[PDB]
């Protein structure tokens, strides 16, 4: 599944920074019960940056095992070296994942042609559906609509997670791709607007703690019921913003702890513990959403 | 050690994308003959993004072996996970390098507290001198002067490569740190200005192909001869700019090949070969500098 | 009328820079025949910057005389001194204009409270409907949704021309104002998207040369027929962009000349004649729109 | 004439918003006693935006009368219509001012060719020396070094007030103009850096309230005594920043009133009175500078 509310799930950790299977189970069960469409395993919110490839693969496999066929899993598989992205992708071939979420190379700032070659090469070497991921604020590059157009002609490049927050991208991309290419927001605060313009869903941070409301908002949006969806979005908007009051996923992990969904809010350096002021801000946003 | 013209050396490759020892030897000999002060091995221009940690270490070690004590070698040791940066640094402990160039975490956009903890932890696991490296256009994060001041209190944090191109940073940082903290430009086009404001040298892309001119410029700067230095700077300014006409190190590799310094201009994906228009632009800049 | 396609009309000039009544007549007749909703007289596109208040008033009065009740006229009345905006507004009281388009103060960068006091004072001293105008790229300030909310409580502040091109503003403003407050795009390239998100129309540059297609696009949008509207927008998109290839209204005045709607393309300094390359670009966009 | 510490003097007002002659006299006497090099009358800090051309001229003439030959006076003469800038400049021909400070057109965002024609036309209608003024945050346009070079060829275009805060501009401009073209900072916080790179002085906001310190800083800079100058700069740095805590000249007027230099801190809308929090911030900065 690549439409609706898709959660970019936290990778819950014990006090030593290792994956907590009991906490992950509790989250997966929460998502299955709350109508979430799919789980993105080891995306940005899942601390792809600080897991090594072996730990990253373990978390994906654990998520698949725990999901037990009840909800589709999409693995984060991006890298800034095209060889490394190919290598990682191969680890998930025949794993049970339904697709891959593959970020534009970060740090090395490739040209558009470089992005086109990168993603084309990755797609060539798997049969799994690829979802492109553009997030210039993190990577230093910006995958532009014209290049997305070129890449959407590759059979298994099936959609994009567009995280610029620049809503003009929706119809710039739509007009260059086929009707079956999936356009997904990667920016919770602008995601309803993104769907109202023609987007098909959201890969969401907020969904980690407001799964049912996100699932209903996206269904209403898909049906055209934008005023109804906006009521929900209004209750969630402080959370959409304040989950970024300190770097993601610091706030959302604390929120998950506060609700009891995970045992600890531990992250890996260079992510640090939430500040007291951030705890107060996040708490207030949770209460506005009706979650506490 | 850490003053004058420091080259961020290319990692020359064969056609297969692996290090070319004969080319590396030719470059290192060139920098020795030219008066380059030190070599940064596997920085940004050295393709740190696309070498694995083993390959990266092999290049550092080969570069030290070839330098043969004639020219000091600083290793790139950055990582966006603190654990990984500690592991990489540890590879070089007792190696012969004279210090490490450690970039702020990329992609995960840590807070200033996170940057402080990251670099403090790395410094605690080594005796080698650490040069911080701030390059927000690539990383998505900006190590601010206040935090540089905080880190400068750690015994073996001894300088910064400041690649914002924001010259106000020179005296902001200088006022918060001791007189022996080293300020180095990471932006060739502004570097002479940077030294004019108080900085101590440059970690340079341009020095790959204009080593003698860069070293002469920097010597003139250190002696307070800015007008003489500026004549050299004006001859090099088109190269300083046009070596970024396409993403670094695509142009500077091509230029090295054109000058006979390396055997091939091969890079690793997602870096792609220079375009015809790029060749013509860089060619013109080399001509303007008197190098061709 | 404050919904649909509203043209920010050129102020056509003879070779001496004085208003050409014959050309203005021809444009007004064109707009009446083409279904344009209203005319904004002496907006940005009408060279408000370079007419003095007397010439500005003359152009508004001439436009009203020529319109002859067949199409509503809205006057540009903004200023960067609140006294001057009040003064100008008074000149149009009982003129026959239906409302005023009042830009945020430019150059002096007032606070939000300063904008609130400015516009509140202007509204206080007229009975005419006021349309706020936010265009940060020109003015150096940005009238934020929270302040728009406060101002919409003033009886005769009835809407906003939102020219940031930042589409998140539509629903940020909508949720703070009553259902009868008019949200109008001031950015042609994003205007259909702006209407799709809840906007009511556009105050348009493109409409000066594509009046019928703009009028139909906005009607289709108002009816919810966005796919049909987008077909039109696709044919117009090169014009939406290339009418800004050189500073507005340089391109649109040349376009109006080329179509025969005005006798000369003259502007006032510091606007200069269109370049040959700009003529070629604009011509190509006109042909894409089917206008030549 | 055009070196050292030049004050962009406030236009002190009574409670009605009209010039206060007794206050203006007190300020001018202060600048004479302090060693200020020249006074810019009705620049940005002087509320050029909210004075009409008659009122503006009255203030310039009163300032010259009060200066009584003791201190040179430069008039603000900018306008965003070329005709209006020529008319304003003509008011001062044969007045006794020593030159004009002429800002790039604001709001209408002319091209570089337009900027060239604007300033060339203004220069042709006067014998007075012209200082260009670039302040893109306020105007929406950026007079680039190449164009400054082109204009510097006009006999009576003799310098620039560079208020970008982009210190690379100093040597970019200096390389394109003659040795006697004057480079002045328009950004107090970077001005000492600006002089360190080659600039000749500053047109300052801070000098309204720290005149003696500013003049001493600038003298030390001209003599090459940067470290001594920097101690003064460090004492003033909070004022350099916090005089923009609210929009200029709201804080600097308040500060003048607090110091007994002016009778009232009144400004014209859309500038509003300083907030309580602003008073506390500016108070603290004045204390840090040793002025209170
Ligand atoms: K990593
Ligand atoms: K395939
Ligand atoms: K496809
Ligand atoms: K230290
Ligand atoms: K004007
Ligand atoms: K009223
Ligand atoms: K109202
Ligand atoms: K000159």
């Amino acid at each position: 599944m690549f439409t609706g509310s898709i959660v970019a799930i936290v990778t819950p950790m014990d006090e030593k920074g290792n994956v907590c299977r009991a906490s992950l189970k509790k989250l997966i069960d929460y998502h299955v019960a709350s109508g979430t469409s799919a789980i993105v395993s080891v995306g940005t919110t899942g601390e792809f940056a600080t897991l090594n490839h072996d730990e990253h693969a373990d978390v994906v496999m654990m998520t698949l095992d725990l999901a037990d066929g009840r909800i589709p899993v999409i693995a984060g598989t991006g890298a800034n070296a095209t060889a490394e992205a190919i290598s990682l992708t191969q680890r998930f071939n025949d794993s049970g994942i339904v697709g891959c979420l593959t970020v534009t190379p970060y740090y090395n700032r490739p040209s558009q042609e470089g992005l086109y070659q990168h993603f084309k090469a990755i797609a060539e070497h798997t049969d799994l559906p690829q979802i492109l991921y553009n997030v210039p604020s993190r990577t230093g590059c910006d995958l532009l609509p014209e290049t997305v157009g070129r890449l959407a002609k590759v059979k298994n490049i099936i959609g994009i997670k567009e995280a610029t927050g620049n809503l003009t991208r929706v119809n710039q991309i739509k007009e260059l791709v086929s009707d079956d290419f999936v356009l997904l927001s990667g920016d919770d605060a602008s995601a309803l607007d993104f769907m109202q313009l023609g987007g098909h869903g959201v890969i969401s941070v907020t969904a980690n703690v407001a799964a049912r409301d996100m699932a209903q908002m996206c269904k209403l949006a898909a049906e055209g019921h934008f005023a109804e969806a906006r009521v929900i979005n209004q209750r969630l908007m402080p959370l959409h913003n304040k989950l970024f009051v300190e770097p993601n996923p610091i706030p959302v992990k604390w929120a998950c702890k506060e609700l009891g969904l995970v045992a600890t809010d531990t992250l890996r350096l260079p992510m640090t513990p939430i500040t007291d002021s951030g705890r107060e801000t996040v708490r207030a946003a949770l209460k506005h959403a009706g979650l506490l």
